[PDB]
């Protein structure tokens, strides 16, 4: 099997987080990061920060690593190499697109059951900072059959 590259950066303050509403295609009617498919040509850092602007309209100087996740959809032929991120400064306000729309969400209110179920199992590690790698095997968008999650010291 083989794996494409994706990014998915999360605007994590100290008492909120911004997410977007999926409109269309990949994981849709879901709250999740901003992200999608690093280009050739392009680190993975560049990929983040561009796909972050693509799909909110925000701007950032600086993000940090979270984790890394590979996925598989049994029903689909390339896993996804998912490279994590976060930030907690921004440039702009969020603005709504075809693809999605932006909410941010107090940390006491994060709608765990309208978001990938993955979410569930590594926010944990996000809202700690602690770094780790990670894999999610799913029958469609709602069964996961099997996962690992290991905390790191560095990625």
């Amino acid at each position: 099997g083989t794996s494409r590259l994706y990014t998915l950066v999360l605007v994590l303050q100290p008492e909120r987080v911004l997410l977007g509403m999926k409109k269309r295609g990949f994981g849709a009617g879901r709250w999740n990061g901003f992200g999608g498919k690093v280009q050739e040509g392009e680190t993975i850092e560049d990929g983040a920060k561009r796909e972050l602007r693509e799909e909110s309209g925000l701007t950032v100087d600086t993000l940090h690593k979270v984790g890394q996740i590979m996925f598989e959809f049994v029903g689909e032929p390339e896993l996804m190499d998912v490279h994590i991120f976060c930030t907690d400064s921004v440039q702009g306000t969020p603005v709504e697109s075809d693809e999605m729309r932006p909410q941010w969400f107090q940390l006491d209110q994060i709608p765990f059951t309208d978001m990938w179920p993955d979410d569930s199992y590594w926010f944990p590690l996000l809202l700690q900072k602690k770094k780790f790698h990670g894999y999610f095997r799913f029958q469609g968008p709602n069964t996961i059959l099997d996962y690992t999650l290991r905390e790191v010291d560095k990625l």
